[PDB]
């Protein structure tokens, strides 16, 4: 089997992407944030504290003839941005772009933090990291990909995120028309439960490539590119007027600037992030100070290849017995 679904930016900055997901019988379609940095599929629901729902589409398990309470199971998660959610668990039928999993754990939110409430466009998350990170207790549950894997034509999914435009998540096949040149594959460590890999270096604009190992995670659920302070300083030093602002919470730059590209290494290959991808617009409405899309990972404890990086590539998440990651230009 295979699946193919379009993923759409939630706003004009590409702050996140949503992908329609069919849950239950008859189908209830929710727009979920596919997140290769976590491993819970959770949804706004009829069980969510009413004051914490503001415009989201909810899953109502009592209206699904295939929903079954997973007795005793609870979940609770906190994300790297400080947001959180928790609740109980159902199993139900879940389909993504034509690919169907029966018995998928669907984590129903009873509580969500303000960040989720305030984002009307995201109805929940669909985790695509390794199932070892799944928070369901006392019986850990598998991700959608893990459940689908054996049935897939090939045990892979691909992320093809658009810049200011829709893109695609494919399951079970590699669309050879979706990228240019060849795909370069690189080793993955699953020890922390992430799609963790080592970039071979970077360049700033037309500058020379610096060969240096950068350990990081491929994370579709993180907006920006978080890299070591040395790397990030080298980038923003090429932008007149750019500075790190403690009050704003990162590097800002004059909105009048033209940003240089940023290149990262995948083995001997190179992925180029155009400068425009690194512009996240005014820090506040009407400001001439703009927020940068490359930020320091210092104090996160891990480097994160988020959407800013991944949207410059066609990315293969290879879930074979020994997982790997592939990157192609597009």
């Amino acid at each position: 089997s295979t699946g193919s679904a379009t993923t759409t930016p939630i706003d004009s900055l590409d702050d996140a992407y949503i992908t329609p997901v069919q849950i239950g019988t008859p189908a209830q379609t929710l727009n979920l944030d596919f997140d290769t940095g976590s491993s819970d599929l959770w949804v706004f629901s009829s069980e969510t504290t009413a004051s914490e729902v503001d415009g989201q589409t909810i899953y109502t398990p009592s209206k699904s003839t295939t929903a079954k309470l997973l007795s005793g199971a609870t979940w609770s998660i906190s994300y790297g941005d400080g947001s959180s959610s928790s609740g109980d668990v159902y199993t139900d039928t879940v389909s993504v772009g034509g690919l169907t999993v029966t018995g998928q754990a669907v984590e129903s939110a009873k509580k969500v933090s303000s960040s989720f409430t305030e984002d009307s466009t995201i109805d929940g998350l669909l985790g695509l990291a390794f199932s070892t990170l799944n928070t369901v207790s006392p019986t850990q549950q598998k991700t959608f990909f893990d459940n689908a894997k054996a049935s897939l034509d090939s045990p892979v999914f691909t992320a093809d995120l658009g810049y200011h435009a829709p893109g695609t998540y494919n399951f079970g096949f590699i669309d050879t028309t979706a990228y240019t040149g060849s795909i370069t594959y690189t080793a993955v460590s699953t020890k922390q439960g992430f799609w963790e890999w080592t970039s071979t270096g970077y360049a700033v604009g037309s500058g020379t490539f610096k060969s240096t190992s950068i350990d990081g995670i491929a994370d579709t659920g993180t907006t920006l590119l978080y890299l070591p302070a040395t790397v990030v300083s080298a980038y923003w030093a090429q932008v007149s007027g750019a500075k790190s602002s403690s009050s704003v919470g990162g590097y800002v730059f004059p909105c009048s600037a033209t940003l240089p590209s940023f290149t990262f290494g995948v083995g001997s290959a190179r992925i180029v992030i155009p400068g425009d991808y690194i512009d996240f617009g005014p820090i506040s409405t009407g400001s001439s100070s703009c927020f940068g899309g490359i930020q320091s990972s210092a104090g996160i404890g891990i480097n994160i290849f988020g959407d800013v990086a991944l949207k410059a590539a066609f990315v293969v998440f290879n879930g074979a017995t020994t997982p790997t990651l592939g990157f192609a230009s597009k």
